[PDB]
């Protein structure tokens, strides 16, 4: 029920790594500068590009034969994840105006990365509805990894519950905690078919924020272990017991910043242009 965690055992991993790993290369370009002419990232055509990852995250809106119109959102530190959990960037708050009256009364979301979202939620919806209308494209994808992948997951609700013709799916890496229990098992009505959490290795950052303070993760990840591997199962339900905290995590983003079905997400660190299944 709300607030639960699941004690299923793993399964074999049932979701398309050609699409991960795609996905992976369409976020880690994020961290790169994008304004190139004619950007093409494996099947994926750079479209549109906005903010530099200092003051927002960089978007980059692609069109995809696979993907449809995809929306990826850059994870950079514009605040750490790691500070002082009892600063008001962790603390739950109702939604936004802009899309509360389409939840659950008593959903709350961490502030950091709300504000964050409705920083760029606009100017993405505008640019969303742009070029699917160029593009006869009915599927939008949602991608992000660490704060973009929090950012990411609001973003693929908000897509599903306000735009017509709602999300096709959600790619999402390193994904912090982002609500509260009712707003995970929301996220399982509106989109649980849609969704897919990787997390690779000894990642702490989905560790974060902590369920005491009253976050929860939607049902389902898929953990790569061991870490930049290509073995990965499926942790069924929310909070599986059997998943991410039976191995130590490190304490630092090596795993974060990892490859996943060949394709390093490296951050500003990493490769740019992305480059889709080169490891
Ligand atoms: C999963 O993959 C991720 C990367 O996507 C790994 O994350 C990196 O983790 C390392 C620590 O293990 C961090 O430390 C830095 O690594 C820098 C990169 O060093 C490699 O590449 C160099 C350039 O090609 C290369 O010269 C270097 O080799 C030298 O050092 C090796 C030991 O580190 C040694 O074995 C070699 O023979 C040679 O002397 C490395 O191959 C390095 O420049 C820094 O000095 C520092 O050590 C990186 O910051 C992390 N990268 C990111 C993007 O975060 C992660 O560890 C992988 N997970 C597992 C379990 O291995
Ligand atoms: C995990 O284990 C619980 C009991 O601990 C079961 O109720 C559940 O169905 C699953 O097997
Ligand atoms: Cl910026």
């Amino acid at each position: 029920g709300r607030g639960g965690s699941s004690t299923d055992q793993p399964v074999a991993n049932p979701y398309n790594t050609k699409e991960i790993s795609l996905a992976a290369g369409l976020v880690q370009q994020t961290y790169c500068d994008s304004t190139e002419n004619g950007l093409k990232i494996g099947d994926s055509e750079l479209l549109y590009t906005m903010g530099e990852g200092y003051a927002r995250q960089r978007v980059n809106i692609y069109h995809s034969p696979s993907l449809g119109i995809a929306v990826a959102i850059e994870g950079t530190n514009l605040f750490s994840l790691n500070s002082d959990l009892h600063d008001a960037k962790f603390w739950q708050e109702d939604p936004n105006e802009r899309y509360i009256q389409y939840y659950p009364k008593g959903t709350k979301l961490m502030h950091g990365f709300q504000q964050a979202y409705n920083d760029l939620m606009d100017d993405i919806f505008t640019a969303v509805k742009k070029y699917k209308k160029e593009k006869n494209e009915k599927r939008v994808t949602v991608i992000g990894h660490s704060l973009g992948a929090a950012m990411g997951l609001l973003c693929a609700m908000d897509i599903e519950l306000r735009m017509d013709g709602g999300l096709y799916k959600t790619y999402l890496f390193g994904l912090p905690r982002l609500g509260n229990p009712t707003f995970a098992s929301f996220v399982d009505q509106k989109i649980g078919d849609k969704f897919h959490s990787i997390i690779n290795g000894r990642d702490w950052v989905p560790t974060v924020p902590p369920r005491a303070l009253g976050y929860q993760h939607p049902s389902d990840y898929v953990w790569i272990y061991p870490g930049n591997s290509t073995s990965a199962k499926l942790y069924p339900g929310q909070e599986n017991v059997h998943g991410i905290l039976t191995v130590a995590r490190e304490f630092n983003f090596d795993d974060h910043q990892g490859i996943y079905f060949h394709t390093q997400i490296g951050a500003v660190m990493g490769e740019c242009p992305a480059q889709v299944g080169a490891h």
